[PDB]
Parts: structure tokens; sequence; C-alpha cells
């Protein structure tokens, strides 16, 4: 009998400071631990319960102080837990040090204490072993109280191999020669955080370091033969780093600040204290093969990671339904932080494409509050969705535009400095805020009006000469009784000035000084929700974008785009309407609204290759390539340009090269045939070698020759771009390969399985290989990924999201029923099955008009 019913932890023992000592065997791929943890009892109790996953105890001794006792183990390993049962009770306020011995073997998977391989250049393959415990996989490598509230210190002790290099959140204090043959790391003490930041690695790293100037160690490890493609990382880390001590007015705590390459990761990265870790596409960059979009990604990256050195760290989040406060508001120090630091970038151009993709899951019937609560650990792993990134971003960028810059700023330095080392709840951010928001501006209210409820609003915009009426409801795609607090901003044809409202009720109308031609509402997508435009709005905006789109900005002709088709999704537009206004893209050039435009008008004939209806999909993709054709003719093949327009020509190379316009095929296939026989050494350029191995890998001898060339390349975005290119194709057996090599994880990492898996999905022969493999081999990629971790969700939404039948509707809800225990319960299942309904739905809305209007459309030259 256990003597513990709950997932949550006992409150009356708390931790106050771990002692870890960790011996990883990489030969044996196994590890002895021992974990001294002095803690505190305020209500008198012999039971300690504390998390514990896949660990063999073998000793537990309890001292008082002098007197040492045995303590009892019993285990429960549904609720990850162990108790330990002492002769004596706990006398309250003495501390106590419960010493656990204990063993296991590094994982297999992602999370946890797991192993990665690398390959050398002379095709050896060499062994490391690297840490990922957020959220609760620090239990699977010292037991612990494995929660974000009890914060404690950490004194580590990491037993190698002469032959390695160990580094952990603090810098390394001395190495003494334990035993014989084996030299033991003892590392300086951490500060008080939560122990998700626990972070360890066993390797043989290179590394790259610089000073800030306020004098923290920053330095970057990465495999040996990937050293030389730090350089960048090293410098916007320093950057970065002192860029965010200088805002927060908050130095950075810590001595060092380490960024280590790890080639096996699950994440895009991880904000351990003192040594951040990434996958090595996220953070190295090579000036000969590395993309724009992988440099842009990088600096994001980086600035996402330093950003949580302080909003997550520093101040962290007491209980996983609050995991927003540090995921959204580091996404937006991603924006807030690069439009500073590289301003080059001018990151705000293509910041609010995060909004947008949140609307479209965030519209849906089965999306969450962005505070919501969470108890096991498939739900907290849940938590890191795409709410609580963009739409968490989306929101902070609308509440700072609402209140002044300068204000957000100062109330994110009272809240940072009054909450320190500790944990917070939603209420101390808007505490914060209205210690500064003092001109009439409660903040709070409005705020969980944005944080308390799910979806976001429409804004329905009503012009009777001077008077604008301005209604809000429940956007959401097909009553309920929702209000938001809703800071609307609006322009006029009179005016580019910014005039502001707030609207608290359901309806409310201002007055005009003077009538206007146009209105456009939510300026520059700085607030989180959709405006409709009733009698001849929509077509006076149609009138302005094609006559002159310029008279608003980049942002608001995408906005205007997005929300036009959102409206058609619910019948507040029609889809012919939304499609004429589509046509202004003619003699758009904006990468915004042109990446926003095709974003818009992908999944339609993407929904169409689903079905029979080649020749319905075939005038849509004919209509999409003439609508962009003058813009692809102008696009050059080199690298010029800002790293807009090389993102831009990148993607326009190839689109034009997918949907077969015969110049760019042309080209294309003169630079493979020219590539393929310089046996890879011709260097091509980096825009235009996506649409290059897009054409090459069409046919099987250029196939593979990529896949040759993959095994030894050591460009990510090389190896990025040769995944496309080699998704692409129509051979089924190729497609059956590539997943079944990518799951194993030899010839492919299993990192780039499921983006793999969701190309293939996306293939219009590969779907239904792509949704048999996930059905097959869902028990060994839920072992392998988490259950209802990002990684499945992606796979999931990739396999099924872009069916559009009853039947496939069937399958999808059987199978996942069928599923019971082992994933039927997972959010991005309730989404993926809302995604199906509405795309039935829409489909049997509008897939016939557009038919028509694709005749109408050929009947206009
Ligand atoms: C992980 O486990 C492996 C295997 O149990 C350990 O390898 C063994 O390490 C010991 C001590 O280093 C080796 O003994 C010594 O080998 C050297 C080799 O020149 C010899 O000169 C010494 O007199 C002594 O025999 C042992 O040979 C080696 N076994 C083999 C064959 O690899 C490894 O050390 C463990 N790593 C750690 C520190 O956890
Ligand atoms: C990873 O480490 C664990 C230990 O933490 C290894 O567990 C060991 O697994 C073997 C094989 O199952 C166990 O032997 C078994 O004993 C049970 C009865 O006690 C018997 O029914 C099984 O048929 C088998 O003979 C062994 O007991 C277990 N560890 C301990 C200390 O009991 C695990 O094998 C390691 N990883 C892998 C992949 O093996
Ligand atoms: C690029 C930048 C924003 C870094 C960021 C890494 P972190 O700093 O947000 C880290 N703390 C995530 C932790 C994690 C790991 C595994 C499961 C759940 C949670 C990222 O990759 N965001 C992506 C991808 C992602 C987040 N959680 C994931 C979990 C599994 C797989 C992928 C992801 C996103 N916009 O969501
Ligand atoms: C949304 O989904 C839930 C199931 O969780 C369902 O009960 C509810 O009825 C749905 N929406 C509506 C229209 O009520
Ligand atoms: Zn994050």
């Amino acid at each position: 009998p256990f003597p513990w019913n709950k997932i949550r932890l006992p409150e009356y023992v708390i931790p106050v400071h771990y002692d870890l000592l960790i011996h990883a065997n990489l030969t044996t791929l196994t590890f002895w631990g021992t974990t001294k943890v002095e803690i505190t009892a305020s209500q008198p109790t012999s039971t300690i319960i504390l998390h514990s996953h896949h660990l063999q105890i073998s000793r537990a001794t309890l001292r008082k102080g002098l007197s040492e006792e045995p303590l009892q183990v019993l285990e429960h390993p549904r609720q990850e837990q162990i108790a330990l049962l002492a002769p004596e009770p706990l006398l309250v306020g003495l501390p106590y040090t419960v010493v656990i011995h204990y063993a296991g073997n590094l994982s297999e998977t992602f999370h946890g204490f797991y192993k990665s391989t690398y390959r050398t250049k002379e095709g050896e393959l060499r062994i490391l072993a690297s840490t990922q415990f957020e959220p609760t996989a620090a239990r699977m490598a010292f037991p612990c109280f494995d929660e974000p509230a009890f914060k404690a210190s950490f004194s580590i002790k990491i037993r190698r191999e002469p032959r390695h290099l160990a580094i952990s959140n603090m810098p390394l204090v001395k190495s003494v020669t334990v035993a014989e043959g084996l030299i033991e790391d003892h590392f300086d003490v951490t500060v008080k955080m939560s122990t998700y930041l626990v972070a360890f690695i066993i390797s043989d790293f290179e590394s790259v370091s610089k000073i800030t100037k306020s004098g923290v160690k920053v330095s970057v490890y990465a495999v040996p033969d990937k050293i030389n493609q730090a350089d960048y990382a090293l410098d916007a880390a320093v950057t970065l780093l002192e860029f965010y001590e200088d805002y927060f007015s908050i130095p950075y705590p810590l001595p060092k600040q380490d960024l280590a390459a790890i080639p096996d990761f699950q994440s895009g990265a991880m904000e351990n204290w003192g040594l951040t870790t990434y996958r090595e596409s996220a953070l190295l960059f090579d000036a000969e093969k590395s993309s724009a979009s992988s440099k842009l990604g990088i600096t994001m990256t980086v600035a996402h990671e330093l950003a949580h050195q302080w909003f997550g760290n520093l101040v962290t989040m007491e209980w996983w339904n609050d995991l927003w406060l540090n995921e959204g508001f580091a996404k937006f120090m991603e924006f807030v932080s690069v439009s500073v630091t590289h301003p080059e970038l001018k990151v705000g151009d293509y910041f609010f494409g995060k909004c947008f993709d949140a609307m479209e899951v965030d519209a849906l019937n089965s999306s969450h509050p962005v505070s919501t609560p969470v108890e096991n650990p498939a739900q907290i792993r849940e938590m890191f969705d795409d709410v609580s990134y963009d739409k968490g971003a989306c929101i902070l960028n609308m509440l700072r535009e609402y209140l002044s810059a300068d204000a957000f700023k100062s109330g994110i330095v009272q809240y940072l400095q009054k909450h320190s080392y500790k944990n917070t709840k939603n209420e101390d951010l808007w505490d914060s805020m209205a210690s500064i928001g003092g001109g009439g501006v409660d903040v709070k209210t409005m705020m969980n009006t944005w944080t308390l409820q799910k979806g976001f609003p429409l804004i329905t915009i009503t012009v009777r000469g001077r008077n604008v009426h301005m209604k809000q409801e429940h956007y959401m795609k097909g009553d309920t009784g929702y209000l938001w607090h809703v800071p609307l901003t609006f322009i006029t044809s009179k005016s580019d000035m910014v005039h502001r409202f707030l609207l608290k009720t359901k309806t409310d109308v201002l007055i005009l000084p003077e009538e206007v031609e146009w209105i456009k509402f939510n300026v520059g997508m700085n607030g989180y929700y959709i405006v409709h435009y009733e009698d001849d709005g929509w077509d006076s905006l149609t009138g302005l974008l094609k006559g002159t789109h310029t008279a608003v900005s980049s942002n608001d002709r995408a906005s205007l785009i997005n929300n036009a088709f959102q409206l058609v999704s619910i019948g507040k537009l029609s889809i012919e309407k939304a499609l004429d206004l589509s046509l202004y893209l003619k003699h758009e050039t904006e990468i915004m609204p042109v990446f926003q435009g095709l974003n818009e008008l992908i999944p339609m004939y993407k929904l169409m290759e689903k079905r029979d209806m080649n020749e319905v999909e075939t005038q849509f993709k004919a209509f999409l390539i003439r609508l962009l054709r003058d813009l692809i003719d102008k696009q050059t093949w080199t690298d010029e340009g800002s790293v807009s327009e090389r993102m831009l020509r990148s993607q326009l190379l190839l689109l034009a090269c997918v949907h077969n316009y015969q110049p760019c095929v042309q080209r294309a296939e003169g630079y493979f045939r020219k590539w393929k026989e310089s046996n890879g050494n011709l260097s091509l350029p980096v825009d235009v070698t996506l649409a290059v191995f897009a054409v090459g890998a069409q046919s099987t001898e250029g196939w593979d020759f990529l896949y040759s060339k993959y095994q030894f390349s050591l460009s990510s975005t090389e190896k990025s771009q040769i995944e496309f290119a080699l998704c692409r194709t129509q051979n089924k057996e190729k497609l059956q390969w590539l997943l079944d090599e990518s799951f194993k994880g030899d010839k492919i990492k299993t990192q780039e399985f499921p983006q793999i898996l969701t190309l293939i999905g996306r293939n219009p022969v590969g779907y239904p290989l792509a949704w048999q493999f996930l059905r097959k081999n869902w028990n060994k990629l839920v072992q392998k990924f988490e259950l209802g971790s990002s990684s499945i969700a992606h796979m999931v939404m990739g396999t099924t999201n872009q069916f559009s039948t009853r039947t496939r509707l069937e399958e999808v809800k059987g199978f996942f029923s069928s599923l019971k225990e082992n994933g039927s319960q997972l959010r991005c299942v309730q989404q993926t099955i809302e995604t199906i309904e509405e795309n039935i739905g829409w489909m049997d809305k509008n897939f016939d008009k557009i038919r028509v209007w694709l005749q109408s459309e050929k009947l206009e030259r």
C-alpha cells in the first residue's frame, strides 16, 4: 500500500540543495548515481515522496543534521514516484539529508539522460551522452522533487574517462583522479533554479570562446569536425547576451554561458542555465552552403534561449499551466532583441506569420486558453504548442503596443527584479503591469480576457458616413458568449496617422470628423483578432489593393488577405470575392504579403490532390503560377539582395520549378547537370540550391546521386535541401526507403523523421505511405518521441490534416479511438479531427465554386 495517491508532490517536504554524483559509462551505456538532497519538513511526517523513473534504487539512508538511519523504499511506476519511509518521524524545522544510490542506462530516446552519436570524416562512429530534462525528465537521471516549484542549488560531480570532456551548468572547479583511470570533475554550485535546468554533457567537443563587455565567458561547443561553423553563433550570442543584460538592467548571474551543438536533439534548443543545447542545424552556420533562412533561424534561436535565461530561469512559472509565461515571453523577446541587435534582418517583416498560423488552430473548438490546467506529463508536453509560443507572443505584442513600449519595459523589469529566483503565477505579470499602467489602465481585466478563454475575436466594422460601428464576437470555425477587451487600431484614407479605441463591450461606435473612402483596422497586425468589413468595405479594399497596394503597409496587405480567407471559412465573405482580392498579387512584390498569399492558397490544392480533382487542381496550379509569373521571371538566380530578398527568391524559384515552369525547369536542369558532372564540387548559389535539387531529384539517377552526397555532406542546410529534394520524388519504393531509414536512424538520423514524414504526407503519391507508416509504427514512435510531444503532434497533423472526406474522417477517428490509453486523449488528435471536419465543410461549400471561378478567370485574358 503506497502512502501517496496524487500526481502532485507533497507540499510539506521542501528540498534546499542537491548534491549529484553521476558516473556515466559510454562503453557499456550505463551509469551509477548518488544523490544527496538536503530537505526540511514543515509538517511532522515519516514518509518522503519524490520522483524517480526507470531508475534502480539500491540503497537509501537518512542523516539527521551524526545519526544516520535506513529508509524503506516503496515504488509507484504509474505516478513515477518513490516513497522513503523513516523509522522516527521528522522534526519540524530541522534539516535532514536523504542519500540515495541508484543505477540505470542512457536513454535511447530524445529525453532524460540520453545517448547521441556522430560520424567522423573517416567513417568512424563516436558516442556522447547529453541531457534533456524539460519538462519531467530529470527524474530519469537523478531522483529529486521534479517540479518547477521546488527550486534548489545543485553541486554536480561527473565521472569520466580521461579521453572525455565534461561541461555542465557551472564552470569546472577541479578535477580529481578518483579510483584509477577515470577522472572526477567537481563543478561550482548553481543558483536557486528549477530542476529541469540541470544539464551535463560527456563528449570530446572542441570549443570557441569570447568575452562579453560584462565579463561573462561565452563559449560554443560542437563536434570536432564542425567547430568552424560556430563563429556567427558565438558572435550573435555575445551580442544578444549584452543586449539582454542592458535591456533588463539585470546582470547575467552565472560566470559562463555555453552553447553546445548536440547531434541528436528533439527540440530546437534548450535553456539549461549556463549550458544551452541546440540542434546542429539550429546553431551552426556555414557561409558556403547555409541559407539566409538558416542564418535568421540561428539568430532567432540564440535570442530565444538567451531570453529564457531571464524569462524561465531567473523567474520561473510555478506550475506548467502557466508555461506561456516562459515560452511566449521568450518567443516575443526574440523579436524585441533581434530587431535591435541585427537590424539588417528586419524580423518585423516575418514575425506575424506566427500570429496567423496560431489563429489557424486557435479558431478551433478544441483550442484551449493560454493558461489551462494540466497534471500528467503527457498534458505537460502538450502545453508546448502554438498557443503558448505564438499566441502568447502575439498577445504580448498587442499589450506592449497598447501600453507604451517604455511602460512594458518598466513593467517587465519590475517583474523580473521582484520575482527573481522564485516562481510566478499568471497574476504576478498583471500585477507588475498594473504597477506601471496608471493613466486609467487596468491591464488585469484585459489580459484576463485574453489569457483565460480560448479563441480570438472577429470585429465587424460598419460605416454610415462619419459613424464607425464596431462589434466583437468569438470567431469559431463551425455561439458561446465570450468577450474581450480588444485594443482596436485603425487608419483611414485621409490619414496615415493611427487612431485608437478600446472596445470593452459587445458593440460600440465612434464618430469620424469626415467621410472616408476606406478604413483599415488592426494596423500592422499588432492585434490578435481579425476584422470584417460590412457593405462594400471589402470591395473598397480590393480596389485599393488592385490600384495602389502601397497605400497600406506590407503587414496590412497580409492581414487583409488572411482575414478575407478566414472569413470565407465562416461565410462572412465569398470564396469568389476572396480570390478576386487575391488577383492583386500579380503586382505584389513584398515578402510578407506574397508568403501569406501562398500560405493561404496552397492548402486548397493540397486538399484537392487527396481527391479525384485533376482538372480543377491543374487549373488552380496554373492560375497560381500565372499570378506570380512576373515576379518569378524577374527573380534572378544568385545569392544577391538582403535576407528578405534572398528568402523570397529561394521560395519563388522552388515554387515555379515544382509546378513545372519550363524556364525554371530548364535552367535548374542545366545547373544540376553541371553540378552532378562536377561531382558536387561546383559551388551552387545557396538560394537556388533548393530548386536545383528539387528538379534534379525527379529522375532516379539524380535521386541516387543526391543521396550519395547526403551521407558525407556536413552542411545542415545542404542536408535539409537534399531531404526536401528526395521527398519530392514519385517513386513509392524510394519514399518507403526514406521513411524506413529515417525511422531506423542509421542512414538518416531519427531527429529528421517527423519533418520527412510530414513532407511525404505532402507528397501527392506518398500520403497513404505516410499515414500507414504512422499507424503501423505508432508504438515505437511514441516510445521514441514521448506522448503528447510536439513531435507526435507534428507527425499526426502532417499525416492527416490534409484529408477532406468523411471516409478519411472516420479512418482518423476510428484509429485514434482504438489507440485507447496510448494516445486517444491527445489534443492534437482532437485538433486533427476538427481540422478534417472544417476541411469537409469548406470543400463541400467552395470546391465547385472554385471550379466555376477558375473557368471565369480563364475567361479574362
Ligand atoms: C566503462 O566501462 C569500460 C569497460 O568496463 C571501462 O573500460 C576499462 O577501463 C579500465 C580502467 O580504465 C581498463 O583497465 C586498464 O586498461 C589499461 C589499458 O592500457 C591498462 O593499461 C590498465 O593496466 C588497466 O588494465 C580496462 O582495460 C578497460 N576495458 C576495456 C577492454 O576497454 C571504461 O574505463 C569505463 N569507463 C568509465 C570510466 O566509466
Ligand atoms: C537497462 O538497465 C536495467 C537495470 O536498471 C536492465 O534491467 C535488467 O534486465 C534484465 C533482463 O530483463 C533483468 O533480468 C531479468 O530478471 C527477471 C526476474 O528478475 C526475469 O523475469 C527476466 O526474464 C530477466 O531474467 C534484470 O533483473 C534487470 N535488472 C535488474 C537489476 O534486475 C536493462 O536490461 C538494461 N537495458 C537493457 C536494454 O537491457
Ligand atoms: C527555435 C526556438 C523557439 C527554441 C525552442 C526550444 P525551447 O526553449 O522552447 C525547449 N525548452 C522546449 C522543451 C521541450 C522539449 C521536449 C518536449 C516538450 C518541451 C523550440 O524549439 N520551439 C519550437 C519547437 C518545439 C518546442 N517544443 C518542442 C517539443 C518537441 C519538439 C519540438 C518542440 C516551437 N515553435 O514549438
Ligand atoms: C467542442 O468539443 C467538445 C468536446 O470536448 C464538445 O462537447 C462541444 O460540444 C464542442 N463544441 C460545441 C459546439 O459545443
Ligand atoms: Zn522556449
